[PDB]
């Protein structure tokens, strides 16, 4: 499985989908398409 929203950043390639690797604390997948 991949890390969903608020899931720990493993990669910045969405990590799951439509997300990004947070570049600021806390470092977990946040929705990119929501900005």
């Amino acid at each position: 499985a991949c890390r969903e929203w608020l899931g720990g950043c493993s990669k910045d390639a969405d990590c799951c989908a439509a997300l990004e690797c947070r570049k600021k604390w806390p470092y977990h997948c946040v929705w990119d398409w929501t900005v």
